[PDB]
């Protein structure tokens, strides 16, 4: 049983211009690759090439007019470049971003062949810009295009139209624009664990909440877990995917899993305000390798404290290799408010998933 392993440190080269401490570093992915040195877990992966996506593979998920757009931005001086940033909800644009962003794709693509061609059983994803917030026709929230959107169907493309795919985002922010994707769909299967606060967090839409099935044959295909008033942890994510994640992955059966692995809900994250641990990501990571005969793609999204994402991030990768599960901590009581966003979940999908009755 082989993990792949895909990083590129070219990737590193988008880069803010008027703030070069913008948390969105090109040294995310640095560290964590390192970090899979250090602890001696490179050498135990096959190393996947990246290469770039092509723009016939974005119009998979995204507009010509889109692509074309952030690819003009290659060329562009530094004055439209900070326009043309501007003009979107929390984006920074260098002359690197577009080559990157296909760097990042194309990376994955790569990763969910040697998936789906038996080459490797599981495999992670090193990579940035991140995706999930990268709508159809537009960036946003430090995303050019959505990678492990375009990586589902691309996916189907290699193998077919109808394959079962679940992208579990447990990035701390919703991924609105996976979301949107795939919202009239029911062969891809989106979960997402979220920081709502009522909506009041990034990126601050209603969309993000529980009662936000699915639209038209994708009803019951979209599965939202807001998390409200609560400074969530291991206890209330790993309650999540025993009564949520777990149950409904298992009765959709998917054929791949897409990981949307942020590491912003990290205790540590400057953004997040959350506490999950490394082994909290781990215990997440072996439950979800039970699925699909461990077809799981692990795709980095967002998480920037670089101490925080190498750590956690490495223990992914640990069990995607076999490892064994490390302890967790002391399993605090579940906080009240994580109840209740468990419960409405469960009200709101129990139509749709026998297992939730
Ligand atoms: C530069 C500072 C720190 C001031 C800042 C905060 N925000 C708010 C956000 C916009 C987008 C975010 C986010 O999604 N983070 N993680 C992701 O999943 C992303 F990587 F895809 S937080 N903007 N700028
Ligand atoms: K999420
Ligand atoms: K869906
Ligand atoms: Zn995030």
């Amino acid at each position: 049983p082989i993990t792949g392993l895909v990083y590129d440190q070219r990737m590193m080269l988008h880069h803010n211009m008027w703030d070069s401490h913008h948390p969105e570093l090109p040294q995310r992915i640095s560290r964590i690759f390192s970090r899979h040195e250090e602890l001696r877990l490179l050498s135990r992966c096959h190393r996947i090439p990246a290469r770039l996506a092509t723009e016939e593979e974005l119009a998979l998920c995204h507009s010509s007019k889109h692509i074309s757009i952030i690819k003009s931005s290659e060329h562009m001086k530094p004055r439209d470049l900070n326009r043309l940033g501007d003009e979107y909800n929390s984006i920074f644009i260098s002359n690197e971003s577009y080559t990157c962003a296909l760097l990042a794709a194309g990376s994955c693509f790569n990763s969910a062949q040697a998936i789906l061609t038996g080459q490797v059983r599981n495999a992670v994803a090193i990579v940035r810009p991140p995706g999930h917030h990268a709508e159809k026709d537009t960036a946003c929230g430090f995303c050019f295009f959505n990678t492990a959107a375009l990586t589902a169907r691309y996916a189907q493309s290699i193998t077919r139209e109808s394959l079962r795919v679940l992208i579990v985002d447990w990035d701390v922010h919703h991924g609105n624009g996976t979301q949107h994707i795939f919202e009239e769909d029911d062969s891809v299967l989106y979960i997402s664990l979220h920081r709502y606060e009522d909506g009041a967090f990034f990126p601050n839409s209603e969309d993000a909440n529980y009662d936000k099935v699915g639209l038209g044959k994708g009803r019951g295909y979209n599965v939202n877990i807001p998390w409200n008033g609560g400074k969530m942890g291991d206890p209330e994510y790993m309650a999540a995917f025993h009564h949520l994640v777990m149950p409904i992955a298992r009765e959709f059966a998917p054929e791949l899993v897409l990981v949307s692995a942020g590491f912003d809900a990290a205790r540590g994250d400057p953004l997040g305000g959350f506490q999950v641990t490394p082994e909290g990501y781990a215990h997440l990571t072996h439950q979800l390798m039970s699925l699909a005969a461990g077809r799981v793609l692990i795709i980095l999204e967002g998480g920037y404290n670089l101490t925080s994402i190498s750590e956690s991030m490495s223990m992914c990768t640990s069990m995607l290799l076999g490892d064994s599960p490390p302890s967790l901590d002391h399993l605090t009581p579940l906080k009240t408010s994580a109840t209740v966003s468990i419960n409405n979940v469960l009200r709101a999908h129990a139509p749709f998933w026998s297992s939730l009755r």
